[PDB]
Parts: structure tokens; C-alpha cells; sequence
């Protein structure tokens, strides 16, 4: 379809944080970077990227994308939008639910992405 994303997200309850390594995607179906959106809303502290990859569909990041001030209600409310986009247009998305994480332990995602 549009390709696949690998990525690891941490929380870390007492100090409060959401690391979010995004690591590569695969076979991406179109300079690609990765835009972290923790929803809701439209705050520019919600917001975070990636430095842009060149001329690829395989694009490799390795970059790490902190979120500070994140709290256990965040954590069952939240959601975390990942988008890929091409630099100057829409690529790819997923769609995570922070409820899915657990305190200090590190979970490693590779997932399809979609035009949803």
C-alpha cells in the first residue's frame, strides 16, 4: 500500500515524558519527514518533526522526539498522530492511542501506513 513505519514509544511516569523514536520507513508509495501531532489540540507544544530525508523511499531517521509534561490521564486520553509528508503533501499516517503504553516499557511499532 503506502509503506511501513518503525517506531518505539517509552513512557517514562516520573519524569514525566513520551519518547518517541522514530527509526525508518519502508517503501513509502509518494524527501520525507515525520510530523508527531499528540493530540488534542492545535498547540504548538502538541507538535514535533523530523529533519527531512533526500531523495528516498526508504528513509532512515533514527531521531529522537520528546514530549515533556505528560501525566497517567494523558496517558489513558491521548492520542498520538503520526504523519509522513514530503517536503517542498500528504504521504502516510498512523493513529496511536497513548492507552496502549505502559510505564517504562519501551514498545516497538512497524505498521502500515494509511490515507486515513
Amino acid at each position: 500500500a503506502l509503506g511501513t513505519l518503525e517506531f518505539d514509544l517509552l513512557y517514562d511516569r516520573a519524569s514525566c515524558t513520551l519518547h518517541c523514536s522514530i527509526l525508518r520507513a519502508k517503501g513509502l508509495k509518494p524527501d520525507p519527514y515525520v510530523k508527531l501531532h499528540l493530540l488534542p489540540g492545535a498547540c504548538k507544544a502538541n507538535k514535533l518533526k523530523t529533519k527531512t530525508q533526500r531523495n528516498t523511499l526508504n528513509p532512515v531517521w533514527n531521531e529522537d522526539l520528546t514530549y515533556s509534561g505528560i501525566t497517567d490521564d494523558d496517558i489513558t486520553h491521548k492520542v498520538l498522530r503520526i504523519a509522513v509528508c514530503d517536503e517542498d503533501e500528504f504521504i502516510g499516517e498512523i493513529r496511536v492511542p497513548l492507552r496502549r503504553l505502559k510505564p517504562s516499557q519501551k514498545k516497538h511499532f512497524n505498521i502500515c501506513l494509511e490515507r486515513q
